[PDB]
C-alpha cells in the first residue's frame, strides 16, 4: 500500500530511509506522502512527534512506526538493525495495530481552535504573573497561581509530566493527567498540589483572571494566543494507531529508558 | 430489607445510630448485622473502613452509606442533619448504586492468603533494611531499597498515596497506583521514583532479596508476615457498592477536603 | 535623620504614608528620598522588593522597615496599627539593626554586569531547549536540561525556592540555595535533583551549551540577556539592614504565613 | 602515635587491614584500640559509622580516615590502592584536619539521655499513629501527623535526608536540617512540608500528643524509648575530625556518587 518515511535529517537517518525505500521497491509498496497508510519515523521521539502532527488529520487511516537511530525512544522503539525485517513484514501486512489515547485541547476567543496532542499540552505565562481558575466539569476547583499547568496523555507521562512529578500511566488507560508547575501555596493561594488523573468525558477548563495572554504548547509547538477566554482539556475521541510487529511492553520500555538497558 | 449500623463509639455517633434505628422502625426495615443489604457507617473514614472489612465477604449483596459526625470524609460524605432524609429514601429504595474498584493482595508462603483493600496495601521493613525486587507481569522492573511501597486503589489515592506524592485518580478508573517510600538512589541502587498506575489484569509482584520478614498493611490492619516468598498486587474483580442518593462528585469531594469548604 | 516612604499606590497605603509623614513632622526627621537613612515600605513584599532595589547602592547606610497593609509579609512584618508607635521609636533612634545575606549575580558577555538579589535570581530558556553546564568552584558538576534554575537567598527560600521544593533556611545562615525547574532525567541526561546549599566564597557558574540566549530574573525584574557566556552566583559581601524594634522570629513568621495565623 | 583499624569483616577489608598494620610496624606507630589518635575505617559508610560511634567519647583526640573497598563512600573516600601512600603520610604526620558538624539528640523521661549523630536522628511511630508537636525555640510551630521526622547533619544530607527530599548542604555550614516522612495534610492537619534548616543554638523539640512510645534512631541504631516526654535537637558543640591528606571536595564527592564517576 501507500507509505512514506520521515527523517531527522542527519546522515544516519537520511541513508537508512533511502535503504528502506529501496527495499520497499522490491514489493508492491508505492511511496506516497499525501495519502499514506503507513508512516515510518526515523530519528527520535521528536522526529516521531513531527510525523504525528504531519498526518494528524488522517490518524484513523494510518499506522505509525518509529525507528530510533540514537537512543531508545518511547515511540521510536525499533532498532536500525531491524529495518530489513521491518520492510518485509510491512509488505506482507497481516500485522496488528495498537492504539494510544490522545488529548484534545480547545482554545476559545472573543472563536474556537482545537488541537490534538500525543505527549501533552501546557499553558504558561508570558512573563508576568500566571493566575488561572481551574474548572472541572463546570465546578470551580481551584485558583492556580504559579508557572503553569501540564495536561498529559498516557504515553506522555514519561515525558514532561514525569519531570513535574506526575505518575506514569499505562497507555491502555483512557485518561489524562494534570500537573502543576511551581505552585504558590500560602495564606492567600491554595492548590491541590498532587497530580490529577481524569477519565473520559471529563472536561477540565482553564479560565483567566486578569491577564488573558499566555503561551500554549501542544507537544513541541508553543503558540502565543491572545484574547483567550478558555482552554478546554478532555480525552480525545481520536486515537493514534501503531503498527505492532513484536512484543515490547510499555513497562519494559519504561525500564529500559529510565532504570537501565 | 435487612440493615445494620456501625458507630465510632462516641456519644454523638452512638445516639445518631439509635435515632436512625428508631426511624427505621417506622418502616418495613429489620435490623440484621448478619445478612444486611444496607450498611450505614456513622463516624469517620476509619469507621467506614472498619465497616467495609466487617462485611468484605458479602460485598456484592451490600450497599454502603457513610455519615460523618466530625469533618467531611471521602467515604462518609453525608452530614448528620440528612439522617432523617436518609432513612426515608433508604426505606423506599429505588436508589442507584455506584461502584469503586478494590485492590487484591496475595501473600505467598513456603501457602497463599489473599486480602481486599479499599484504601491501599503497603509493605514495609521490620526495622532492618528493606530490599524487594519489583516484577511487573513476570518482568523484573527494579530492585527497590528504601522504607516501603504503597499500592493504592482509586479512592485511596486521596489517603496514604497522596502523602507519598501519588496522583489523585477518579474512582471510575479501574486501576491501581504504586508509590515509593524514601527510595535510595545512588550508584548502586536505582528506582523509577515516579508513581506508577496499572490497569486491570496487570500483576505487580514484590519478591524478597535477603530478609523475608516485613510488615504488610491492608487498610488499617498491619500484619507481620513470616517466610513470605511473594506479594502480588492486582485490581480486584470485586467492587464496593455505595448507595447513591444525591450528586456529590469526586472532584467536589476533593475540593472540599483539601482546597477549602 | 533623613527618611523616605514608598507606597504600593492604593488608597490604603498612600494615606498611611501621608499620616506617617505628618507624624514625622513632629520630630527632627526630614523627608529625603535621595540620601535617606531609613526607608519605610508600605504595601506587600513586592513593594518592599521595589524599595530594596531603589536604594541598592546605599545598602550600608540604610535601615529598612516593612508595613503590610494587606496580608502578613516576610519583609513587611509590621501591622498598620503600629505605625504611630513606629514613628516615635524611629525618631528617638537607639534601635537595633538586623542583617540578612544577599546574592550576587554576575553576567558575562563577549563584558560583565552584576546584580544584587534579596529573594532569588533565576535563569530560564527563551522558549527553546534549556541546557546549561553547572560548574561549582571551577569543577563541572552536571549538565542541566530542563526549564530553569533558581538560586535563592536565605530570606528568599520562603518564596520561589519554596515552590520548587527547596528547603527553608534561617536568615542568620550566610548561604545560597540552588533548585531545579523540571529537570529531564533519563539515559542521556542526569542532574542531582536535590536542592543544593552553598556557603560563602563558593562560586556557582552556569555556562551555555548551544543556545546563548535566556531570560535572567533578579527578584521581580526579568531581563533577556544576549551573547551570555557565563552566569556566576555567590553569596554577596553586602547585606541588607532592617530596623529591629520588636521580636518577630523568622520561624514564627514562617508559622504565621504558612501554617496558620 | 596510637592507632587502630576497623574492618567490615569480609576477606578484602580484613586482609587490607593486616597489610596496613604490617606497614605501620615499619614506623613508630603502636596499635592501640583503647586510646588511638588515628582511627582508620576499611569498608563502607556503615563501617565508618560504626567506627565513629565506637570512639564517640574521644572525638576531640581522634582523626578519622575512611577506606572504601567497595563503591565510593562519602566518609570512606580513599581507594584501597592508596593504602601504602596512606600509612607513610599517617606516620610522618604534619597532615591537616577537617571538621564536620554533629547533631546532639536529647531524650527526656519521667531523666535525660543524650546521643551524637554523624548522619541523622529520626523519630518514627511504633505502628500506631504518629502525632508530635514541633516546638522551635519554645514556640509551637506545627502539629505533625505522619510517618516520622528526620534531623540531619550536613554530611548526612546525602543520606536519609536526600531520599526524603531534603537539600544537600556543604559540611562547612554549622546547621541541621529537618525533613518530613509522609505528612498528612488536609482540613484538620497542616505541616510546613518543606525541609527546614536550623543554625547553631536553635533548639527543635518534639513533644508527644497521645502515644508516648516511638522508635528513635541515631545513625544505624534504632532504639525503642518508653515514657518519652521530649526529644531535643540542636547542632552539637562537638565535631568529628578527619585526617586530610589530599583535596577531594564535597561537591566532587557528590558528583561522583550521584551524577556519575
Ligand atoms: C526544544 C525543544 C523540545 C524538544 C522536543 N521534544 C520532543 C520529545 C520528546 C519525548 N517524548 C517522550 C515520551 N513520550 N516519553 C518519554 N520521553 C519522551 N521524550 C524525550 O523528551 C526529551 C526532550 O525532548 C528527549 O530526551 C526525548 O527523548 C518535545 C517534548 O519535550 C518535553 N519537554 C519539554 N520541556 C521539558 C522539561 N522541562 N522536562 C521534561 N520534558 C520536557 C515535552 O514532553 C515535549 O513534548
Ligand atoms: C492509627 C492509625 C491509622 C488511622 C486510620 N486510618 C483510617 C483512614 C482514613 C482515610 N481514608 C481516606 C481516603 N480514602 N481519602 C482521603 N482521606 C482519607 N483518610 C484520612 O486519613 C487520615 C488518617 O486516618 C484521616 O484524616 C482520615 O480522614 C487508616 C488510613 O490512614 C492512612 N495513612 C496511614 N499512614 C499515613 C500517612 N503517613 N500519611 C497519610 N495517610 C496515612 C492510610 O490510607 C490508612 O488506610
Ligand atoms: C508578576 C509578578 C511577580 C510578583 C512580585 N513578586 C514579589 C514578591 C514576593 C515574595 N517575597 C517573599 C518572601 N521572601 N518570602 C515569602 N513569600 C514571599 N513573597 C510572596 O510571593 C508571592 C508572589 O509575589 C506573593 O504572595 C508574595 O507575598 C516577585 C517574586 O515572586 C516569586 N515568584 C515568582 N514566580 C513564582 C512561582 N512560580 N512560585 C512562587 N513564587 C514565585 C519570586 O520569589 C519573586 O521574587
Ligand atoms: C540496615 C540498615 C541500614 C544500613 C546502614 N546505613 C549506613 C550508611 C550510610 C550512608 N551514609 C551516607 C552519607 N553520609 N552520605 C551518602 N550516602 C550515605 N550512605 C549510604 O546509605 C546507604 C544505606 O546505608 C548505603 O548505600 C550507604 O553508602 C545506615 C544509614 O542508612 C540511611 N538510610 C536509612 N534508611 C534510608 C532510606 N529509606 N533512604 C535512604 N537512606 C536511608 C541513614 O542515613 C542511616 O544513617
Amino acid at each position: 500500500m501507500k507509505y512514506m518515511i520521515t527523517s531527522k535529517g542527519d546522515e544516519k537517518s537520511d541513508l537508512l530511509r533511502l535503504n528502506m525505500i529501496a527495499g520497499f521497491g522490491e514489493y508492491d509498496m508505492e511511496y506516497d506522502d499525501v495519502e499514506p497508510e503507513i508512516v515510518i519515523s526515523i530519528g527520535g521521539d521528536g522526529t516521531f512527534l513531527s510525523a504525528f502532527h504531519q498526518y494528524e488529520e488522517r490518524l484513523d487511516e494510518i499506522a505509525f512506526i518509529g525507528i530510533h537511530t540514537g537512543h531508545l525512544g518511547f515511540y521510536a522503539d525499533w532498532r536500525p538493525a531491524e529495518a530489513d525485517k521491518l520492510v518485509k513484514l510491512l509488505a506482507k501486512g497481516e500485522y496488528q495495530k495498537v492504539s494510544y489515547p490522545l488529548l484534545k485541547t480547545t482554545v476559545k476567543y472573543g472563536k474556537e481552535a482545537t488541537y490534538l496532542a500525543l505527549n501533552e499540552s501546557t499553558v504558561k505565562s508570558s512573563g508576568g504573573p500566571f493566575v488561572v481558575d481551574v474548572v472541572i466539569n463546570d465546578i470551580h476547583f481551584e485558583r492556580f497561581r504559579g508557572d503553569g499547568l501540564c495536561m498529559s496523555t498516557p504515553s506522555g507521562t514519561t515525558a514532561y509530566n514525569k519531570s513535574l512529578g506526575g505518575a506514569l500511566m499505562h497507555p491502555s488507560i483512557e485518561a489524562m493527567q494534570l500537573t502543576e508547575m511551581a505552585s504558590i501555596n500560602n495564606r492567600v493561594y491554595r492548590t491541590i498540589g498532587s497530580p490529577l488523573v481524569f477519565p473520559k468525558h471529563h472536561v477540565v477548563s482553564l479560565q483567566p483572571v486578569n491577564d488573558k495572554d499566555f503561551q500554549i504548547s501542544v507537544d513541541h509547538l508553543s503558540i502565543l494566543h491572545r484574547d483567550v477566554q478558555e482552554i478546554r482539556y478532555e480525552v480525545s475521541a481520536k486515537k493514534i494507531h501503531f503498527a505492532r510487529f513484536r512484543s515490547f511492553p510499555f513497562w519494559r520500555r519504561v525500564h529500559d529508558s529510565f532504570i537501565e538497558d
